[PDB]
């Protein structure tokens, strides 16, 4: 097999509000529930959030993983097609045309991504329910007009330190190197299709390049999302430092920095996975080009 996992497929719901990943915890919103555990431990009135987290948040997370796993049968079928399409030797030892296999790939890709969303729809509703319960729990803060913002500000300072650990410049360097090499390969295959008589090898390379393009798009999408999250929290740190605020304001403060930090934490893992997926595709492309040039040498 040329490809052993397809963790790089993701899907958003129709409202574009939630993004579902195959990587646990599957939604960045779960990391928000995790960050709120940290905020609540500094407010005596809401320390009971720890019991909400260990019951409702843990159950939601395990329900999310269960939903993802319901789609494993479609995933395995899709992996089977991918491995025929990427591998000329496997294509030559079956009898479906390359065009029929490509159409089946498109159908199974959308059925698999659709399963990831469909089986998680009730989980998305439960995110909204737990968010609402957190908003209600915050009512128990004693303050009303005079809520202190020191915990909020302290966590912004922590987040800025955490942001420095992320290889953000290296990710820019990587996706640029990779996009440029991708576009070079695409242009190169377009020339080879006229100079080299090897449609079995060329069609497989073209397919792998098509996959690489999908994964590049995902990388760029998640990279823009985490840069936006860092920029938003950085602008808070660079802006007017609050004094005391109303309880309603403090709720929104924690939801804002908790959700953007959750986006950052979730993007870390998603980008690392997509970087690995792109390196894996590079390996496959180069080995296919080895075959292409070796066949060309043989035909002189």
């Amino acid at each position: 097999n040329t490809t052993d996992n397809i963790d790089y497929f993701d899907i958003s719901d129709e409202s574009n509000y939630y993004l579902i990943s195959q990587l646990r915890p599957h939604f960045s919103n779960i990391y928000f529930f995790d960050e709120f555990k940290r905020y609540a431990s500094y407010h005596t009135e809401i320390k009971r959030y720890e019991d909400i987290h260990k019951t409702k948040v843990n159950s939601l997370l395990n329900e999310a993983s269960r939903a993802i796993g319901i789609c494993n049968r479609l995933k395995n079928t899709l992996l089977g097609l991918i491995n025929i399409l990427e591998n000329p030797q496997k294509f030559k030892t079956q009898r479906e045309s390359y065009d029929v296999l490509l159409r089946q790939y498109e159908e199974k890709k959308e059925a698999f991504r659709g399963c990831l969303l469909n089986k998680n729809r009730k989980n998305l509703d439960q995110i909204k329910k737990i968010n609402n319960e957190i908003r209600d729990l915050l009512e128990r803060l004693k303050c009303s007009q005079d809520c202190q913002t020191n915990v909020y500000w302290d966590f912004i300072k922590i987040y800025l330190v955490d942001f420095k650990k992320m290889p953000l410049e290296n990710y820019d360097t990587f996706i640029k190197q990779f996009k440029n090499s991708y576009l070079s390969y695409v242009d190169l295959i377009r020339k080879y299709e006229k100079q080299i008589d090897d449609p079995i090898t060329l069609q497989a390379i073209k397919f792998v390049l098509k996959e690489m393009g999908y994964i590049i798009d995902r990388f760029e999408y998640h990279l823009q999302k985490v840069k936006h999250a860092i920029d938003q929290i950085t602008a808070i740190a660079d802006g007017v430092k609050p004094k005391q605020v109303t309880k309603n304001e403090l709720k929104e403060y924690y939801f804002n920095i908790g959700n953007y930090y959750a986006i950052f934490k979730f993007a870390k893992d998603q980008l690392n996975m997509l970087n690995k997926a792109l390196i894996h595709k590079e390996k496959i492309v180069h080995n296919l080009l080895g075959e292409l040039f070796g066949h060309l040498e043989e035909r002189i």
